[PDB]
């Protein structure tokens, strides 16, 4: 359905707007990584709309950041949530249990 | 701004949603062109991160055309509307004026 | 069939490396929209595979092209070719029938 | 260049179809990851342009893999190549050592 697939994208993409304000917050020594796999993680926990809103929006980000005024570490932390694997795989020591 | 960008995708989101569900409410013969042209329009006036949003959603819908049995043509209508072109170029004849 | 729509992409992707060397060739003043609508012309005639080939080329050149050292209207000239409209629709006066 | 980001982007096509071809002929069990990685380590080395051939053609692949009932998995193991880790990680046993 259509409809599912378009809830679950909005769904995903404000897991992955959480994750980008989580990592403002933060302020976290090396954890971009933590914070790009748990994006995709939760966006992509919600269904097919959400790991494809996951997709483009890292793909986004990827393309701004490289519009600057380790690109392939990133996109890899993002397909490692983005497939369902743990994101505290790249938990640096220290971060807040909030995030 | 990456937020203002964001929040620009989240507005051009809403505004192709609105597309859709019009599209199926009119239920109007030979529609899709124009609804596919004015939910590009509505969203990429939002500003880049609508037009964003409006682009990759899009790109979505064409993949789900092709693979039910004109996705050529609303792709077209679709990049008429983003660049800024007036949608009712594709109004057909009796479409409600509410939409 | 994943093969042939792999075949398209290939014989696609050789169509719009050939818009491009051609463009060069040609090296004319306001052809630029008629070489993008004619490469995405020839590759989307090829079938699906070659019209998803030109739209992936289309958003490569375009995105290196803003990785700069009128973006719209050049998308708008790719979609309309892509979408089998003529692509002589931009044609400047002048440019050798070659092209 | 633009020349040899197309270039690359041409080697790189072949890479992949090298590994959906290889993919068919061994009818290995379990082997899809490998091939999926293999694909995309052979087409990053080329270059750039061979790093984003495979991206592209690793996300028609997806796109085909969720329309017919593991995709997720298979872009893990695409990314997982494309950023340079050996693809042996997913070899499953006895699969013929020419692959």
């Amino acid at each position: 359905r259509w409809v599912q697939f378009m809830k679950e994208a909005g769904q995903g993409s404000r897991d992955m707007w959480r994750a980008y304000s989580d990592m403002k917050k933060a302020n976290w020594k090396n954890s971009d990584k933590y914070f790009h796999a748990r994006g995709n993680y939760d966006a992509a926990r919600r269904g097919p709309g959400g790991a494809w809103a996951a997709k483009v929006i890292s793909d986004a980000r990827e393309a701004v950041q490289k519009f600057t005024g380790d690109s392939r570490a990133d996109q890899f932390a993002n397909e490692w949530g983005r497939s369902g694997k743990d994101p505290n795989h790249f938990r640096p020591a220290g971060l807040p249990k909030r995030y």
